[PDB]
């Protein structure tokens, strides 16, 4: 056969099962791609006028433990060493962020010491227990008191979710969100950094293979007919829209989106620091990101005078808009369930393999959706390949 | 022979020329150290109650861009990712450190964009024009301004240096100390990090080699009649003190000295960082080291609820009091140079070559320390062992 394997889709969980047939089955591997770029979320690329790397579907930080997965990625490409750091941007003075000795400080006007903060922390948040607590707002205040929330947190969240806490799940704040040290590394993993040749470059080395076809601008439901008659016994793996795979036929799953105000200012540096969360109503953005301090290795191949600055807006997703984050009503997880019951039944009827973001309605970080790919591939794929 | 070379000290500069003779030319080499440690003044050793890794002559970062050195010193460690950060404490505040955006928000009482700092510190500095600068004083004032100068250098240098500033030299400063960016990482140096199983496992790597033998508690003075009669035409590299050596027939080189106050507190964490800079007056010591910071790789196996922590004091060195720092007084420079003539003059009648901190009157990073004996071992040794 022309192909052995279909994959739809070639974001890092399409790349991933992609290279895996491709490298260790040594079959052969078509990539059908909706967009025009290669990658999916993750895909980044040059600014024109500057020149500086952009992520064009939000920042992305890779960041994880999983030394398998570790070890897998960097066969296609290195990591810096770079280490994310965030400030808390709160009425006019920029905050060392998350929670910790340093917050602290500047908040509450003086230093205290570790054991002196788990104290702070004890009397400010003893006005609700946690057990006892019904929304948001409540839950949030049982664990840090009043003046922390109200000024870190309130804002920021209904910026994010565009409603007020009160009318949130209990559910969603699960532990302390406080250091008692002055450690603010934001990510607590074994393994980080950001791809040397940005992450255009790796993404693109994944499908690198002489056993790897890619058709860039293909809808697989316009080409679907056309290419399983080509081979019919070759199994799919689809990584589209879940709910739109079955036309919607029971109901238009709910995803939270997000507007991206892309800039270039006329100053080398304008708030030197990657990430600013803007965590006050008086701003419509929750955060500005600004790429050149992502990479800067590279400061003698960017504009002396020039930065590109991206603004993030939050809210939900009418159709046409793009799907980010999953939003989980109760009435979404629902017709979620009959769409696992829909997809089990397409699997063993049609070799039509489900996975990643879009296609299992989960959010996932891209290890975890690498690790997602590598297990689909070790326990479903081989088999379905012999 | 019994050996081939003769090395006093057992240092980073003595254990580096040891280590190149020793896998190089294959030459027998002995090593000749007065203490009852392996190491020089960068040893390493639990403190006995917590079992906490502590530096008793200084703590002791590694970072170089130096990528020999570096390639070099993993052949006999690896070292942790590990990056040096110090905060600055000040009227009952940590504050951020060294002076960048992040402290200049904390001072000044709200946030300054990069181009926003560059403009305060123009109007702050102006009160002196650098080039018509005296004294220390002066100097910096003239870089930063008087606000940031006396908050945070005058009480800090007088510790130091036992002396008020205006009575301190203005070649002292020589760059501007200002970050215009929120990047605290507090060293500048392409490789960072601590050696993962400690220093004294290091230094004694460097040392474990088939032809290096080593004799701990031997001074030099009372054996060098003895050792150098076994055979006469063995070379020596010494690494001790250069005034000593010649019976300090010229006067006694001037040192800066430190005191080591060393605390077992009953907390897990005292002040929730490695370094805590104090930068006023009311405090007798410079700064306060926790050393379990130092390396958070090890936590479980640490105690819960102990912490070693040693506070740093700075004075003149009185004979007896170890010499840390090279004060260099004019007065001092110029018995240097005499003593360089001597030492030259008894390299060539002698074949006793003067290297390291103490053997030069000169202040060493590590890697610095390594890069020159490297040298002198490329340079100077190689052909004195033929
Ligand atoms: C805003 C934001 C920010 C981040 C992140 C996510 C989001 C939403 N990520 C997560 C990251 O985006 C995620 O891990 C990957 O997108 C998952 O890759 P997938 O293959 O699963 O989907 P992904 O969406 O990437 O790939 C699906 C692909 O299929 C294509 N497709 C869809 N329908 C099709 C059809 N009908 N026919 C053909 N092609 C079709 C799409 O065009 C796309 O190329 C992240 N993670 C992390 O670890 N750190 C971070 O910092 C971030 N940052
Ligand atoms: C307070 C402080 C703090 C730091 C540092 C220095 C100081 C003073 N260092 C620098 C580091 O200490 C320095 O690079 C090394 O000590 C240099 O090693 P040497 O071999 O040159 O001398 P070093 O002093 O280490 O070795 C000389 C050896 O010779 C022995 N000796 C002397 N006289 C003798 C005699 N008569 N007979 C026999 N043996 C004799 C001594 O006992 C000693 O073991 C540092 N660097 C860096 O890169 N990062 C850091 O963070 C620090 N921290
Ligand atoms: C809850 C959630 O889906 N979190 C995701 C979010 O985290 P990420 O690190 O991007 O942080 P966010 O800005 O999305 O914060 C998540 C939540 O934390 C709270 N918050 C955060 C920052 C702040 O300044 N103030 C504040 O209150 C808010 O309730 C907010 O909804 O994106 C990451 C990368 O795409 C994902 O790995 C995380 O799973
Ligand atoms: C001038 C000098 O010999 N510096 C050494 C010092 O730097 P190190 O990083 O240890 O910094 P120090 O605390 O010794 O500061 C050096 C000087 O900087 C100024 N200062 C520093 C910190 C602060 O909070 N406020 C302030 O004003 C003072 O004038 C001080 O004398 O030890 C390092 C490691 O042992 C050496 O590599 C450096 O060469
Ligand atoms: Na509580
Ligand atoms: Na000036």
């Amino acid at each position: 056969s022309d192909f052995d394997l279909i994959v739809v889709g070639s974001g890092l969980f399409g790349l991933t099962v992609a290279e895996r047939a491709a490298s260790q089955l040594g079959k052969k591997v078509l990539i059908v791609e909706k967009r025009s770029h290669l990658g999916g979320n993750a895909y980044s690329e040059a600014e024109p006028e500057t020149g500086i790397e952009i992520h064009k579907y939000g920042a992305h930080l890779f960041h994880t433990s999983n030394k398998r997965v570790w070890d897998y990625v960097n066969q296609f490409t290195a990591f810096t060493g770079y280490q994310h750091r965030v400030f808390a941007m709160h009425n006019g003075t920029a905050y060392q962020f998350p929670m910790g000795l340093g917050l602290i400080n500047q908040f509450f006007g003086r230093y205290y010491t570790p054991d002196e903060a788990r104290e702070l922390i004890k009397e400010q948040s003893a006005e609700i227990d946690s057990k006892d607590a019904t929304n948001l707002e409540e839950k949030a205040i049982s664990l840090i008191g009043r003046p922390l929330y109200e000024a870190f947190i309130r804002d920021y969240t209904a910026k994010q979710w565009q409603t007020d806490p009160k009318e949130l799940p209990a559910g969603n704040i699960t532990r302390l969100p406080v250091r008692y040290n002055f450690d603010n590394r934001y990510f607590n993993d074994t393994y980080e950094g950001l791809p040397v040749d940005g992450y255009a470059q790796w993404l693109s080395n994944m499908a690198d293979h002489e056993n790897i076809e890619v058709r860039l601008d293909t809808d697989w439901f316009e080409v679907r007919e056309d290419l399983r008659a080509q081979n019919p016994e070759a199994p799919v793996v689809y990584t589209g829209p879940l709910d739109r795979y079955f036309d919607y036929s029971e109901g238009h799953l709910g995803w939270r989106t997000l507007d991206f105000e892309t800039e270039v200012l006329n100053t080398g540096d304008f708030q030197g620091t990657p990430v600013m969360n803007y965590n006050d109503a008086e701003f419509p953005y929750t955060r500005i990101h600004e790429f050149r301090h992502f990479h800067p290795e590279r400061e003698d191949r960017h504009p002396k005078d020039k930065t590109v600055i991206m603004k993030e807006y939050s809210r939900f997703a009418e159709e046409g808009d793009e799907p980010y984050y999953p939003i989980n009503t109760p009435s979404d997880r629902e017709m979620l369930f009959k769409y696992r019951e829909l997809a089990d039944a397409e699997t063993e009827s049609g070799k039509v393999y489900f996975g990643g973001r879009l296609g299992t309605y989960q959010y996932l970080d891209m290890h975890m959706a690498i690790a997602s790919a590598l297990s689909m591939f070790d326990n479903k794929l081989v088999d379905a390949l012999k």
